[PDB]
RNA sequence: UUUUUUUU
């Protein structure tokens, strides 16, 4: 297998090909051998009609390992941008799997733009640990359902790493089922491989060091491979940090109009990022697609409100974080009064939701600070 | 005998050597085209690969451009020793009927070992676990400000961080600071200074206050001069990190050359509110070269934000660079004006995962004296921890008081 | 590109 190979050291490698008589080029030596073989990749359709099935651990960059895919296999099995496919093979000989299924599955089915949206039916529940409590006042605060469209609002320095890393660590915990993969655009190269060590599933990230144009071709990589699996009714979960940077990377790259918004913003620059924010959403065909992307408020620059504001009114859950606790040191840092999920009643039992907003009416006149130290000492105890 | 010895020796010395065996650059010239046909010639200088396939040694006087005293390196070199931008060589030269015969020393090593290395693309980025301790412990009134920029954000090997303040505040005070603990404290790291579109004024004195190697491009020079001499130092940088150096480059400011690079980029198809889209991208692949090595080595990156100056350009530059960095030390002008230096603004400082460069009680204290001067404003902040650290000589033992 | 928008 061509991705196998790639994966395996050269030191172990290197022992196979004396037996059988640069690592890129060593690889390609030994794949040419057993010719006298398979590969792997996700597929992306190019202006010619063609396709290559780029790497998850090149980010889905273009890379040479890449197998080229013919036209006419795109019109047999109805093959678009996201989908997964694994056969023998640099050209695609044959194709066994698209989207981890049978390929005469794939060439029935509804395609994602014709799903029936709704809201968010299913919940995403999220030991008693320390590191619990973040996800327990989140259920209290803003549940998050299965196609949810929310953010992570916080000022910078907050938090907004620890609390996507916490959940993370509880969608593996709780939901095994559902497909996790995190998406990191502009973030910083110590960051991501943080990001990667820790959290069970996929990570695919672009460093702050990439261009604009970049950060959008992987974002858009990403979020076209989730309409694919939400297609064969799964339901996939994207951790984004953050949907602001990506908002920027829109704007860099979106063509000057003559129309600035306030703050900075293009126009046009807003609505790019709003379809792949928008693309998140529940389906009753089967399967969903659930977006929790971070957002940077309180950052001393007015882009960010204008971003901030226009994602509020195109997502349906929001979890703000207080610096002023962050200053406290406390944790979970959470201004429980601004956070808040539409359509909650849904997500939970009338018992439940009773209690839940029994709740919200006594930690309103609260402060901030003391809201919390409230809610951390009552599910301590 | 040697090309960049003998142009570095005054003309005095050079035209009585003259004379035993007109401007200066024809008399070190004509001395090397007589010492040749004697039977006898070497020369040095950091490699560059043009976009025709030849590269030349360019000279460090030169600030790294085009001179007559460049030696020419054939393309067959750049293959049999995979030689890219950036790498120091020396070696046996002679005069065109200048050209180079035979390398003896590639990146200070032999070009036998150093022909085959891993690259700088291909090392593994890591957060800073090595501590640089910044206080001299001299006792010398400069160690204040090294003293106040350990407990406010530490630097490790591999840090990427950013001296932000306004005009006037003490950043090139805070460089100068620094290198003189770098090579006081880690005189094993190389330091490399780079001043891009400042004072001239400034640049003879980190010449003569620091020792290594200053490179610069005052505001004399043109704006397509500042580009290249950033873009020689920092492969230069990766050619050292991939010999398993540590090497830190102190640069002055990240905004000039921001600015540098907006005006030499060919127009982009659009043009951010003024500065490009491409023309901010450059310096981020500058800057980003920041970065500790798991298989070895470091690259250090402190550079000067520059903020409240009126330019929305110069904000721009910083919102693109705020969250880059791993590692932030604000200087307040309010505090410079009631000349309280150093001039910082403690509560807005600190770093990344600083837990990896100090220990467990150290990063406690240092949260405890966080605790008590984050109510207090940013000059009450400032005066209030110098004089707690007058009364000691080193921060240890400020510790222990505590 | 300028002005308008950004922008007060
Ligand atoms: F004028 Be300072 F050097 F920013
Ligand atoms: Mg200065």
């Amino acid at each position: 297998n061509l991705t196998e190979l790639k994966n395996t050291p050269v030191s172990e490698l290197i022992t196979l090909g004396e037996n059988m008589g640069r690592k890129q080029d060593i690889i390609f030596a030994i794949l040419k051998q057993h010719a006298k073989i398979f590969g792997d990749g996700v597929l992306e359709i190019l202006q010619d009609g063609f396709g290559f099935l780029r790497s998850a651990d090149s980010s889905y960059l273009a890379g040479p390992d890449d197998i080229y895919v013919s036209p006419s296999q795109i019109r047999r099995f109805n093959l678009r941008t996201g989908d997964t496919i694994s056969g023998k093979i640099f050209a695609l000989l044959k194709v066994n799997e698209v989207n981890f299924d049978k390929p005469e599955n794939a060439r029935n089915k509804i395609l994602f733009e014709n799903l029936t949206p709704l809201h968010a039916n299913s919940r995403l529940r999220m030991n008693g640990s320390t590191e619990d409590l973040t996800a327990r006042v989140l259920d209290l605060a803003s549940p998050i359902g299965r196609g949810q469209r929310g953010l992570i609002v916080a000022p910078p320095k907050a938090g907004k790493t620890m609390l996507l890393q916490n959940i993370a660590q509880s969608i593996a915990y709780n939901h095994p089922d559902c497909v996790l993969m995190v998406l990191l655009i502009d973030e910083r190269p110590e960051e991501v491989t943080e990001m990667q060590r820790l959290v069970k599933g996929e990570v695919v990230a672009s460093t702050f060091d990439e261009p604009a144009s970049r950060h959008v071709q992987v974002a858009e990589m990403v979020i076209e491979k989730a309409k694919r699996l939400v297609e064969h009714k799964k339901d996939v979960i994207i951790l984004l940090d953050s949907i602001t940077r990506l908002a920027r990377a829109y704007n860099t790259v979106v063509p000057a109009s003559g129309k600035v918004l306030t703050g900075g913003v293009d126009a046009n620059a807003l609505h790019r990022p709003k379809r792949f924010f928008g693309a998140a959403r529940n389906v009753e065909e089967g399967g969903s697609l659930t977006i929790i992307a971070t957002a940077l408020i309180d950052t001393g620059s007015k882009m960010d409100e204008v971003i901030y504001e226009e994602f509020k009114g195109t997502g349906n859950m929001e979890l703000h974080l207080s610096r002023k606790i962050a200053e406290k040191r406390v944790f979970p840092a959470i201004d429980y009064n601004r956070s808040g999920t539409r359509k909650e009643e849904l997500l939970t039992t009338q018992e439940e939701l009773q209690k839940m907003w029994i709740l919200r009416k006594i930690i309103h006149p609260m402060g901030e600070i003391d809201a919390m130290e409230f809610l951390i000492n009552k599910l301590a105890m």
